C-alpha cells in the first residue's frame, strides 16, 4: 500500500497512520507515511514523498499541492531518551509540528521541504526549490531554484531564481511581492487549477 | 496502471490517453498521463512523471530519452471559457504544444522542463537542469544544474555546470560548443546507449 | 518486481542482479536494478532509484542510506567492443567500481551521484547536491544545493550550501570540518537514526 504507518522505533513506540481528508486526492504513485494530516482538497501528485518518521506531526493544510516529486522529511524531535528536541519543533498557533505547510501553499515539483520548517497560508514554492530549517511567511514566492536555510522570511517577499538564503541580514532585505512582479499571481492560479485536478482525479478512482 | 488517461476538468471535456510507438520502453515505475505523445526508442526511466492534465500535448521526439526522476508538465493552456492561453502554448513547425522535446534530446537524471517550453533536436538537458518558459535550440548542451528561464538559447552554445540565466542579453552571450568543449559528444554518446538499452528493457517485459 | 536484472544489451551479455544484505531495507517503492551491491543496515527510501545497467558494479557500504528520490546511475564502462572505458571506471582498494559509496554514508533527499564517482566513509552528501566524475574523500560534508564535478575533495572538509565546486583549485581551499561547525556531527546522528529506522521497517515487511 502507497498510504502506511511509521515503524516502531526507540522514539516511537506506537505506530500513526495518516489521516487524510476525505475530499483530498492521493496519486498511487505517491507515499504517505506515519504521523500526517493532509487537509481538504489537496493534490498529492505521482512521485511525490511525504515521511513522517522521525516523531511529530508533517501538516499540509486546506486547498494545498504536493507536486510530482516533492519530498517533505524532518529531521529527528524525539530522542531516544524520550526527551523532545526543541530546536527541531516549529510551533504554529500554539500547536507543535516537524513539518506544517498551511493552506492555499502550492510545493511545486521537485521541491522540498524538510522539518523543521512551516510554510505560511498562500505561498508558492517554486519547482527544484528547498526550504529547511526555516520559516517561510504568508503570500511569498521562492521562486524555482531558490532555497532557504536557518532563516525566518517575512511575509510578502520574494526570493529571485537560483537565489539561497542562508542569512537572516540577507532575508530580511529580499524584495516585496508587487502587482507588476512577475509570478504575483502565480500561486492562486496554481491553487485553483490544483483544486480542480484533485476533483477530477477522484472521479477517477 | 502507470500509463493512463487525464481526468475530466473544466477546460478537458475528455479525457486523453497517451499515445506510445510500439518501440518506445517506459519503465513500470514511471509515470504518463494524458495527451502526452512518445516517439520510436524512447526510454523512459524509473520514476519519470510525465503528466499532460492542463491542456495540448507533451510531445516527446524518436530516440530521445527521459532518464530517472525527470518531471515534464505544463502550465494551462486552455482557461475554464475555454480560450486558448497563448503566452503558455509554444509553436514548432506550425503545431501547437504545451511542451515539445525535439529527436535525439536527453533528459537527464532529475532535471525538469515545464511548458511552456521547447527542446530543439540533439541537446543534452544535464543532470539536475531546469527549463521554463523557454525555448532551447537543437545541438545545446545544459550542463548538470544550469538552468534557463524565460529565455531562447541559440542553437550550438551551452549554459555552464551551476548557471541560472533569466535575461536574454545573458542567453545571447552564451559560449558555442566546439569539439574541444567537454561535453561536445556527449549527447551523442548517450542517445546511442540509450536507444540500446530501451530494446534491451523490451526484452525483458 | 522493484528489485531487479538488468537487459541483455552489446556491453551486458549476462544480466546481473542485486545482491543485497538481509539486513538491508528496500522500500517497496524503490527501484533497484542490476550489477549493485548493497551493505548490512542500509535504509533505501520511497522513489530512490538505484540503476546499474551502463557495466561495473554500485556498491553501497555498511550503514549507509539512500533517501527519497536519490538517483544513483553511471556512464558506460565497456564500450560496445567489449574493452573497458577507463575514464569511467573509479578503483577503490584494488577493486574496480562504476559508483563507490562508502560506509557509514547518508545521501540525503534528492541528491545524485553519478559515475564515476567514489564517496569515501562517514560522509554526509545535502540534500538536492550533485557528485559527478569526483572522489569525495572520508569525513566530508556536502551541505544542501553543493555540487562536486570533475573533482577530488580532500578527507574532512565542506562544501557551502549552493557552491558548485568544478575546478581543483577551488576544491584544495575548502573549509575544514571542526568540531563547531554546524555540520559537524549531522552524519553520525543521521546514521544512528537510519540504521534504527532500517530495523523498524525490517519488521513490517
Ligand atoms: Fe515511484
Ligand atoms: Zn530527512
Ligand atoms: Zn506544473
Ligand atoms: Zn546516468
Amino acid at each position: 500500500s502507497n498510504i502506511r504507518e511509521n515503524p516502531v522505533t526507540p522514539w516511537n513506540p506506537e505506530p500513526s497512520a495518516p489521516v487524510i481528508d476525505p475530499t483530498a486526492y492521493i496519486d498511487p504513485q505517491a507515499s504517505v507515511i506515519g504521523e500526517v494530516t493532509i487537509g481538504a482538497n489537496v493534490m498529492v501528485s505521482p512521485m511525490a514523498s511525504i515521511r513522517s518518521d522521525e516523531g511529530m506531526p508533517i501538516f499540509v493544510g486546506d486547498r494545498s499541492n504536493v507536486q510530482d516529486g516533492v519530498v517533505l522529511h524532518a529531521l529527528e524531535t524525539i530522542n531516544e531518551e524520550g526527551e523532545p528536541i526543541e530546536d527541531n519543533i516549529v510551533e504554529v498557533d500554539g500547536k507543535e509540528y516537524a513539518v506544517y505547510i498551511g493552506n492555499n501553499v502550492s510545493l511545486a515539483h521537485q521541491s522540498q521541504v524538510h522539518g523543521p520548517a512551516a510554510v505560511g497560508d498562500d505561498t508558492f514554492i517554486g519547482m527544484q526549490a528547498f526550504v529547511f530549517k526555516s520559516k517561510v511567511g504568508n503570500n511569498c514566492v521562492l521562486e524555482p531554484r531558490s532555497a532557504a536555510i536557518g532563516v525566518t522570511i517575512p511575509d510578502g517577499r520574494y526570493i529571485p531564481a537560483g537565489m539561497v538564503v542562508t542569512s537572516q541580514a540577507e532575508a530580511d532585505k529580499l524584495p516585496e511581492v508587487t502587482d507588476d512582479y512577475a509570478y504575483s499571481h502565480t500561486n492562486e492560479a496554481v491553487v485553483a487549477v490544483n483544486v480542480h485536478l484533485a476533483e477530477g482525479y477522484k472521479e477517477t478512482s
